């Protein structure tokens, strides 16, 4: 289908989506704003989660586009994440359930378990397979039709592919991704097992303060990045979000800005050549932006390996 992949379950996900999170100190109402904007300038695939406090608006803006007849329901891809909270198997339905209505959307297409870092309902060890067991019971009441993970690493998605019983693999990892992190061998894993790969921070993330070192270099500022876009005359952003759709990640880019979110569509007007993807794929420096101790700290934390 046009501009998406198959997923291992059959449905089909577009291959750019828009990434909603916005800071606290963004107003609610810019994510109405900006998601019916993401959806005029083409985006299809719509990226949210419990964490980030927006279900409701960005679920108004869906509602907006299909009433004003921009969409129908089924154009739209929409994934909402299940919070590090409600791991234990009995909060799983209820927190798909809360999406839902938070959204007002009788489902969503992609529910994720957003990181394997369990927290109380303070760490909490629970074994994910139990909460795979329950997301797997989502898929079959029809909450969502898709169920993926996000922040796993190998080990962690073969814990969940090797589980007796599985019923469903997961249809995809979200991960941090982008040419100062380009997941290269998790990428050949995931296309091994039919996992999609979709990348996160594609364009270097938000820099949030708390969670981000301010001393990182900033993705966009790249020079083979810059000196790329002036040769295709196109942006650092879209060198970015071009080089994952041509090793077969499916990317998001959060914009809250109008001019930006119609620039991002862009990404399907022109291709880099196989050296502009090696320039890019020398920029590799295991540099995961979000590098907290909050993170680290965690017995499940993914990038201990
Ligand atoms: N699963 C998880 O754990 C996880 C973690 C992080 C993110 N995500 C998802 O991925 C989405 C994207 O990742 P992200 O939030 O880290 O942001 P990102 O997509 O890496 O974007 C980073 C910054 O790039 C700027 N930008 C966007 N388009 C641009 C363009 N054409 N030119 C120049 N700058 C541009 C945006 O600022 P403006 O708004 O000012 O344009 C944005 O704040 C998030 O919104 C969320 O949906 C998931």
């Amino acid at each position: 289908k046009h501009q998406c992949v198959k997923l291992n379950d059959g449905h089909f996900m577009p291959v750019l989506g828009f990434g909603t999170y916005a800071p606290p100190e963004v107003p609610r109402s810019k994510a109405l704003e900006v998601t019916k904007l993401a959806i005029e300038a083409g985006f299809r695939h719509i990226d949210s989660a419990h964490l980030y406090n927006n279900e409701e608006q960005v679920g108004l803006a869906i509602r907006s586009k299909i009433a004003d007849g921009s969409v129908k329901r089924e154009d739209i891809f929409y994934t909402s994440k299940l919070w590090s909270t409600f791991h234990r198997p009995e909060l799983v339905r209820p927190a798909l359930e809360n999406s839902l209505k938070k959204a007002q959307l009788d489902y969503v297409d992609l529910y994720l378990i957003h990181s394997p870092m369990s927290l109380k309902p303070i760490f909490d060890i629970v074994d994910l397979c139990t909460t795979w067991e329950a997301m797997e019971k989502c898929k079959d009441a029809g909450l969502a039709k898709s169920i993926g993970v996000s922040n796993f690493n190998r080990r962690q998605l073969e814990m969940i592919l090797n589980k007796p019983g599985l019923k469903y693999k997961p249809v995809c990892n979200q991960v941090e991704c982008h040419p100062y992190f380009n997941r290269s061998k998790l990428l050949d894993f995931c296309k091994s097992k039919d996992i999609v790969l979709v990348a996160y921070s594609a364009l270097g993330s938000q820099r949030d303060k708390r969670f981000v070192d301010p001393n990182s270099p900033v993705l966009l500022e790249d020079p083979v990045l810059c000196a790329l876009a002036k040769k295709h005359k196109r942006t650092p952003a879209l060198i970015a979000l071009r080089y994952q759709l041509q090793r077969g990640v499916v990317v998001l880019a959060k914009s809250y800005n109008e001019q930006r979110i119609r620039q991002n569509v862009q990404v399907f007007e022109f291709q880099l050549t196989a050296e502009d993807m090696k320039a890019i794929d020398g920029l590799d420096r295991n540099l995961h932006y979000f590098n907290s101790d909050s993170f680290a700290s965690h017995p499940n934390y993914p990038y201990s390996d």
